[PDB]
């Protein structure tokens, strides 16, 4: 049940891209081939000791949810962690670890930014054939700054534990969720799956 709870969030958060499936791929669905539930100790108190300090800051309150990110690196994070280290300012909201409620956004970073030049197989950023992977979290947001432009930050605002990007006319079409310590996210589940062609 916990696993097709998270098969669940997989496909139903799929959106129709703007840019026709040129970074991730086409497809309505994915084939969910593997769930495995990290167990990483280190990491996990790591994350509840920042937890713990970010709910004393926002009124008893974490804020936490369960969102999706996709990288190339994910093996690296699942034994080290999100590592902010790794964040540069160039990003719509600056040099932080960014987070997706949809997957099929996440999806679009699996290989890269842009989905660089898809699997390392057959170079196809809609590549059917080859198993992706991506990671559901847990992301403590805290106070989270809602912002819908552009606003290049190194750390999260003053007084906030992360930025929210919401949806606008000129900006984001979905929403997404930044944060500037690594150790405010963690890598819970492994996904294991390929995109289906439609
Ligand atoms: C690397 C990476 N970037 C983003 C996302 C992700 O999952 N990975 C989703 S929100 C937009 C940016
Ligand atoms: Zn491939």
């Amino acid at each position: 049940k916990e696993f097709q709870s998270v098969e669940e969030e997989m496909q139903s958060t799929v959106r129709e891209h703007r840019d026709g499936g040129h970074a991730g791929g086409i497809f309505n669905r994915y084939n969910i081939l593997k769930i495995q539930k990290v167990c990483n100790k280190k990491l996990w108190e790591r994350y509840t000791h920042r937890r713990k300090e970010v709910s004393e800051e926002n009124h008893n309150h974490a804020n936490e949810r369960m969102l999706f990110h996709g990288s190339p690196f994910v093996n690296a994070i699942i034994h080290k962690g999100f590592d902010e280290r790794h964040a540069y300012i160039g990003g719509m909201f600056g040099a932080g670890i960014y987070f997706a409620e949809n997957s099929s956004k996440s999806n679009q970073y699996v290989y890269g930014i842009g989905g660089g030049t898809g699997c390392p197989v057959h170079k196809d950023r809609s590549c059917y054939i080859c198993h992706r992977q991506l990671l559901f979290c847990r992301v403590t947001l805290g106070k989270s700054f809602l912002q819908f432009s552009a606003m290049k930050m190194a750390h999260s605002p003053p007084g906030h534990h992360s930025v929210t990007g919401r949806p606008s006319v000129n900006g984001l079409a979905l929403a997404e969720y930044v944060i500037y310590r690594g150790e405010q996210a963690y890598p819970e589940y492994l996904i294991t799956y390929q995109i289906m062609r439609p």
